[PDB]
């Protein structure tokens, strides 16, 4: 419904209590999906579900500075399935984004990008309807 590539502008950056919650449904034959936390140029937190890297279903994290990806973080843990909807919710914490899908705890990322109120967008990206992405103070 709503036109991928998103972009969700996030006034005044991010700050701890703050839940970003995005509903859409995973294509059919999904490859990739991407939600990009974004400080300018840099991302701060880089969350990629990937459906068929090798013949595997990875969550990969990272963060990208001055066009450099970093480290990556792995999670073997995959909630996502093609065609199906999902939810997810990053709560923002002081010390890491906090992700749920589907309601269930996924994984925790610490911050890399310390300016949280320069944090000022969220890019989503890849195989997915969106059905909407917004955010709420908790
Ligand atoms: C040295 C080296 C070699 C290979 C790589 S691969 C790289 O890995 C990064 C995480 O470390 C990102 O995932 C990056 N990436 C994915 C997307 C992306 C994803 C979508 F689902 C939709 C969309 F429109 C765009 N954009 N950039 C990927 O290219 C990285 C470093
Ligand atoms: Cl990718």
């Amino acid at each position: 419904p709503l036109i991928v590539p998103y972009n969700l502008p996030l006034p005044g950056g991010v700050v701890p209590r703050m839940l970003i919650t995005i509903l859409g449904t995973v294509k059919p034959n999904a490859n990739r999906i991407a939600l990009d936390f974004q400080r300018g140029n840099d991302v701060a937190f880089h969350f990629n579900p990937r459906f068929n890297e090798n013949n595997r279903r990875v969550i990969v994290c990272n963060t990208k500075l001055d066009n450099n990806w970093g480290r990556e973080e792995r999670q073997s843990v995959f909630p996502f399935e093609s065609g199906k909807p999902f939810k997810i919710q990053v709560l923002v914490e002081p010390d890491h984004f906090k992700v749920a899908v589907n309601d269930a705890h996924l994984l925790q990322y610490n911050h890399r990008v310390k300016k949280l109120n320069e944090i000022s967008k969220l890019g989503i990206s890849g195989d997915i309807d969106l059905t909407s992405a917004s955010y709420t103070m908790i």
